[PDB]
DNA sequence: TTTTTTTTTTTTGAGCGACTGCACTACAACGTTGTAGTGCAGTCGCTCTTTTTT
């Protein structure tokens, strides 16, 4: 790539330190491996190192041995830095793919956890079918939520793959209800995990509004899951040291663990979660398959759910037909029956059907770009609009459409109404940008919107105060003492006691905080797509930069599409939208070979 | 090129020198038994200054 050629100094110093007095082939291989580890690739295939390097004949002229070191494997194994997996070496070459020792150890740990430990918990099928019939009222046709709950209560380790607006939390509530109704005398210490605190708060409020609906008992309401914790807080991560409280010796005393939003779980956090689990806990993973990749290097949920497209097993199809009492189709072939049985696919979305263009655009994002052009083209479904952004007049038109989007917010701001309706109107329209700085980014769009509110008589702003009435702020760091998390919006206004920032809590109330009490504050007229995950907006507007960047890809446009409830606007070129769909963010990892055997 | 969060302390004096208890033999009083000196081991006090120059 373009960034892969510009070598970081970390990779260069790693290549100069590890290889040192060895051949320059080992130096180039270590530099390429460190650059691919910095970009997020887990493994490095030797075919790309052999073919896509211009210095490969030069290093073929550099080595001088009896066998001349013609093969890359012999040239790497001749050095003391690469071994086959026996010597304590930094670089490991096992399956014609070179990795580091930590990445290889975590990949083998994940493969052992998802290949060997996942056994089948055999329970009574009649009572489970009765609870599934008494919980799900629909029994006329195939319901994917009932099959997901059955395959999550059947096996120990199960992954539930589903998009937003498909009723995932209702399925989790039905799964927990059938789990408690199945094991009556046996106690169940249900635990909930989340990667971020805002997603944990959303999970808590969702399961709170979901579990009070289903009829329970006095002992069943006592076993309701209390709260969802962060993965760094559940495992006990420290700021100074990386030592966990439940690292290897004492596992967490849990019966079932529901980890929501597994798409934001990287490989080291997954390996640290795996080593903390005992030999009897059942884990249920939640998240979307086509969602955005993890933050650090690694792709756990995508490489797990890639085998969900094959289908179930021949015995598992009959098992699901005996459990659900319906006709469950079988998957052709058998490669890994445990992982293909542990997976599930949610296709029936309840908040949007084929009449809405959002689901059709999300289905056409994973397909070719011409399908997305046809989805935007015919009649627009009264949901998706496309505005071309090339010059300054298109920028003025985009600012005018943002004024038309923020019209109700400014109308409720100028009328001096209650802040709850102001926040409810601000949470309906949202801009989503890719980069941070420049003309296309967070601080650029924020400063341009502030200058446009200074131009037209909509918002009065003092240049030296920095706390004018009506500015939207967002927090960047978590603060459990104030009750606000990362990614929460606040609106600064004057209620009569001074300029204070009102925040909308997920409990339904509003909290008025002093602006001096805010630890972090950044203007949020346009959010990034990575930082807007978990949230939901009624009217979203994507703004893509004209400069070609590897950030704008298929998963970014998919997360921008699924962020909108009803209305979505676009401000991008046609060539950028055509190139982002075809360029998929692939991450080379050894999970494709370890799960295949 | 995008981004995620985290709250738990822990330890630290030992060698020098005496006091007393237990054992063990040497030697004289009455082969055996009482008196005396020495050595080994557990336990306990103690103790590690002072200061000002452009």
């Amino acid at each position: 790539a373009v960034e892969h050629k510009q070598l970081r100094p970390l990779d260069v110093q790693f290549a100069l330190t590890v290889a040192g007095d060895e051949h320059p082939a080992v130096t180039l291989a270590a530099a390429l491996l460190s650059h691919d580890a910095g970009e997020g690739h887990v493994c490095l295939p030797l075919s790309r190192l052999e073919n896509n390097e211009a210095s490969h004949p030069l290093l073929a002229t550099c080595v001088s041995e009896i066998g001349e070191l013609q093969n890359w494997e012999e040239c790497l194994l001749a050095s003391q830095a690469v071994s086959r997996g026996d010597e304590p070496t930094p670089m490991i070459l096992c399956g014609d793919r070179l990795y580091l020792n930590r990445m290889w150890c975590n990949e083998r740990t994940v493969a052992r956890f998802f290949n060997e430990v996942n056994h089948a918990i055999e329970v009574d099928e009649a009572l489970l079918a009765q609870t599934l019939d008494k919980l799900f009222p629909v029994s006329d046709e195939i319901n994917w939520q009932k099959v997901a709950a059955a395959v999550a209560l059947t096996r120990r380790i199960s992954v539930i793959s589903g998009g937003p607006g498909t009723g995932k939390t209702t399925t989790v509530a039905k799964l927990l209800a059938a789990l408690i109704q199945m094991a009556d005398g046996e106690r169940c210490r249900i635990r909930l995990a989340a990667p971020t605190g805002k997603a944990a708060a959303r999970l808590t409020e969702s399961l709170g509004k979901a579990l009070r609906q289903l009829p329970l008992t006095d002992e069943q309401k006592k076993r309701i899951p209390e709260d969802a914790s962060t993965l760094h807080r559940l495992l006990g991560a420290q700021p100074g040291s990386q030592r966990l409280r439940h690292h290897a010796g004492n596992p967490l005393h849990l019966d079932v663990l529901v980890v929501d939003e597994a798409s934001m779980i990287d490989l080291p956090m997954m390996s640290r979660l795996i080593d903390a689990l005992p030999d009897h806990a059942r884990v249920i993973f939640l998240g979307d398959r086509d969602q955005l990749a993890s933050v650090e290097a690694g792709a756990v949920l995508g490489d797990i759910c890639a085998y969900a497209n094959a289908g179930f097993t021949a015995e598992r199809a009959r098992q699901l037909s005996r459990l659900t009492g319906t006709h469950v189709p079988a998957g052709t072939g058998t490669e890994a029956a445990s992982l293909r049985d542990s997976l599930c696919l949610l296709q029936k979305s309840y908040r949007f059907g084929s009449d809405s263009g959002i689901g059709q655009l999300a289905a056409a994002i994973n397909r070719g770009d011409k399908t997305a052009v046809k989805t935007v083209f015919q009649q627009d479904f009264t949901d998706i609009e496309k505005r071309l952004l090339q010059s300054g007049e298109d920028y003025i038109a985009m600012l005018e459409e943002a004024l038309a989007g923020y019209g109700r917010y400014l109308d409720l701001l100028q009328a001096r109404a209650e802040p709850d309706l102001i926040i409810q109107a601000f949470n309906e329209y949202q801009l989503l940008c890719a980069l941070r700085e420049g003309p296309f980014g967070v601080a650029g769009l924020n400063e341009r919107i502030e200058q446009f509110m200074q131009q037209k008589r909509k918002i009065h702003r003092h240049p030296h105060s920095r706390w004018y009435e009506g500015r939207p702020v967002m927090i960047a760091r978590n603060d459990s003492a104030l009750g606000l998390f990362n990614g929460d919006i606040g609106i600064a206004l004057d209620r009569g006691q001074g300029t204070r920032v009102w925040f909308a809590m997920p409990d339904g109330n509003i909290k008025s905080v002093q602006p001096s009490r805010l630890p972090e504050h950044e203007t949020t007229w346009a959010m990034t797509v990575h930082k807007s995950q978990g949230s939901e907006f009624d009217h979203a507007a994507l703004i893509l930069p004209s400069q070609r960047t590897p950030v704008v890809t298929r998963e970014l446009v998919y997360t921008a599409v699924t962020r909108a409830r009803r209305r979505l606007s676009l401000y991008a070129d046609e060539r950028i939208l055509s190139a982002a769909i075809a360029t998929r963010t692939e991450r080379r990892s050894g999970l494709a070979a370890l799960f295949s055997s």
